[PDB]
C-alpha cells in the first residue's frame, strides 16, 4: 500500500509536518507500520484527530492522513 | 479559530453514525463554525435544537457533545 499525499509548496514551507508525520508521508513502509499498529490498537478517529491537532497539523493534513488510513484499511 | 474535538467511540461511529450534516460539523471545523454562527444569529433555543437532534436520530451522547461544542463556541 502506498498513498501519495497532496501538499503544496506553501504547506511544505509554512505548515511543515512534525517529524513522525513527515516520515509517514515520505516512507511507505513507515506509513504502513504505523497504520498497522493503529488498526491493532482499535484507536478512534476522534482520538487521532485530537492528537494530530495537538501536534499542530493543519486540517488539510489531518484530512489527508485520515483519507490515507481509510484507503489503507480497504487495501 | 474555534475547533472542538468530539469524543465518539468506534461503537458510535459504526452503530450510531451521525446524519450527514452532523458528520460534516464533526469533521470540518469551518462547517461547525458556519452552522453555530447561523444558529447563534437566529436565536434558536436549546430545547428546539435538542428536539431536532432527537428527530434526526442522534444519541443523547451526540446531543450532549454538540450542545457542549456550542457552549464552548459561544465563549470563544
Amino acid at each position: 500500500f502506498t498513498y501519495t499525499f497532496n501538499f503544496s509548496l506553501w504547506d511544505d514551507l509554512f505548515n511543515s509536518l512534525p517529524e513522525q508525520f513527515q516520515r509517514m508521508r515520505k516512507e511507505p513502509w513507515y506509513l504502513r507500520r504505523i497504520f498497522r499498529s493503529w488498526r491493532s490498537g482499535m484507536g478512534t478517529s476522534d482520538e487521532a484527530v485530537a492528537y494530530m491537532r495537538s501536534q499542530g497539523l493543519s486540517q488539510k493534513a489531518i484530512d489527508q492522513f485520515e483519507d490515507a488510513y481509510i484507503k489503507y484499511r480497504a487495501h
